[PDB]
């Protein structure tokens, strides 16, 4: 059973230069802590995850830690052997989930009693990276033996790699990217607008009953479709019955067809315990990054010396392969020792979430010695 | 040049099986109709389109007709052999603009002396076609020696194949579609959706100088970033000096990277003649869309006796090129006449409207086949 477990800080300094006061973030681990402290594997999370990369909080959770099936005894990332933590991001999605502990929007700043709203500091992929990096230096860690996290988590492996060079021994970026280029920065922008279209998002100011609920749906709707595939929507589609003509939304411009409905339900239900500034503040981190967050992609690849593992998924619509392909080249025309395999399902980005162990043994076989 | 006409139609009765009053919609045509009226191609356009599929109706006009490329005297659609005529849909994106005329939420009720709103009956596919049916009718035209469009252009031509199968002759679709899949229609949806979250609009019912403009506005950055290609962006990006840690975006959670002040301004200057309204009306009768409007796309498949050329986009992450495989390979096995080439330049589902000479001598051999 996971404990779940939160690190402090009275000051940090952000990226863009400004102050957050209390930091507070969640944190677990599982393994056993070797006595050079020389085992440590970081797993860092994608844009909707938190901490819980694998087990389980209470016997009764519905499901185990979304990695649970690459992360334990025996495992292609083996707790027999290693000690493998997770840390919850800043402005983390899931701002209302008991389990998660973040700072962000919708902590509450003192100087007035209400959440910070946008007040709050812009942060960076590299924010992340120094809150986890100020956690491992709290329990005398100075090194990892690797560092592994799909998507935005992918973003922080590759940064903690060219941003403190010596700190990481290797790499692995699953559904991942090099830098946010300009596609995928106007593609991410389309997940903050309908936040600001919402009449009650009050330019960040709402509060927690009059929150911008619609406008969160609308932008994990969004979300949830550009993770998946046209083959998982047409399926999905099938065990519904969906047609083109169907009567309610042939008869009543106001009505939708079933598969909009399904969707617009399945972004509800996601959307529970999210908080919609802290999408905003998400979305800003990718559009922010950069690996080593220097002047372009080559700079910080130049400044890489783990040996890096890329996974992206051939389906991907989000992430899409050639990110991946981007960042390994440029590796590997530094000399850099970069491996890129592919997951190949049918979900889209959504195979490295749901579906990683499908390349267990290649993340096995790079964890070896 | 170019004279924009316009087509009336008193009373209308739409595919949802409701009436549509005085019914005005453009239209304009290219060449010489023959005396055995046998030389009628059809052009049928895209979701932002309007009939102005070539020429110029002014000298001056900035630009020709979107596929100007491809129709004129010995272009791949002849002028000099074939009448070349296209029409606006109802409820036309276009709404505000000089020469687009249309029927649809902005159109005054003659009941009511106001504008429609949402009270406009949903409108299909099936409604644009059978719209153009009635003017060919009143031009005495009883066949189309081809029916040819890009996009949602596509879907009406191949519903006209499917629906009047002795009237065409000839089909081509380009960057097409069979069939708004449930990948589509749930893809469909997220541009409706900015608009019905303005508080500006109103439940359908704002004023012309009160529109939901913002909520427009991110609509047509998403249509427009879903139409075009990473590539095209990245190279926009450079030519616009994008760097990934920009200082304003950095220091100001309210300020923009250049790329999406540039996606913003282009969606802006799109959106000025346009109305949201339409858009969403627009967007519900692609979602309703199957050949034919039977209760799958076999059923629609099964009656169309025309030839068959389809001309996907390999790029295309809109209408991405499966879809225009299963309508071809739908065809071919049931022995239909079904010929596929594919664009393969970089611009995505633009490849389809700014491109398509690209494809020129396909369309053109396969129009030219005496």
């Amino acid at each position: 059973m996971v404990e779940k477990r939160v690190f402090e800080m009275p000051h940090f300094t952000t990226f863009g230069g400004k102050q957050i006061k209390n930091v507070k973030v969640g944190w677990e681990a599982y393994g056993t802590l070797n006595d050079a402290k020389s085992n440590v594997i970081l797993i860092t999370h994608y844009f909707s995850g938190s901490s819980h990369a694998a087990g389980k909080y209470d016997e009764n959770d519905p499901a185990p830690g979304y990695w649970d099936s690459i992360i334990g005894p025996g495992k292609a990332i083996d707790t027999d052997r290693f000690y493998v933590i997770s840390v919850d991001t800043l402005a983390n999605l899931n701002a209302y989930d008991p389990h998660v502990i973040t700072t962000g929007p919708t902590s509450i700043n003192p100087d007035t009693g209400k959440p910070y709203g946008l007040d709050f500091p812009v942060v960076t992929i590299r924010d992340f990276v120094n809150v986890q990096k100020a956690l491992l230096e709290s329990l005398g860690i100075s090194k990892l033996y690797a560092v592994i996290g799909p998507s935005m988590g992918s973003m922080q492996a590759i940064d903690w790699a060219s941003a403190y060079p010596g700190w990481v021994e290797r790499m692995i970026s699953v559904i991942g990217a090099g830098q946010s280029d300009a596609w995928t920065t106007a593609a991410l922008e389309h997940w903050a607008t309908p936040i600001t279209l919402d009449k009650n998002w009050n330019n960040g100011a709402y509060s927690k009953e009059q929150a911008p609920l619609n406008g969160l749906a609308a932008s994990l709707m969004l979300i949830t479709q550009n993770a998946l595939t046209p083959s998982f929507f047409n399926q999905t589609g099938n065990t519904l019955g969906y047609k083109n003509v169907e009567s309610a939304p042939l008869n009543d411009i106001r009505q939708s067809h079933s598969i909009v409905n399904w969707l617009r339900e399945r972004a509800k239900t996601r959307a529970k315990s999210m908080d919609a500034n802290h999408l905003l503040y998400l979305v800003r981190a990718c559009q922010l990054f950069v690996a080593g967050h220097q002047g372009n992609l080559e700079q910080g690849l130049a400044s890489i010396k783990a040996k890096t593992l890329f996974i992206p998924a051939q389906t991907d619509l989000l992430l899409m392969p050639y990110l991946s392909q981007s960042a390994h080249q440029g590796l590997t025309s530094m000399n850099n020792d970069s491996t890129l395999v592919t997951l190949n399902g049918k979900l889209g980005h959504d195979e490295g979430v749901t579906n990683v162990s499908a390349q267990a043994q290649a993340i096995r076989q790079f964890l070896e010695n």
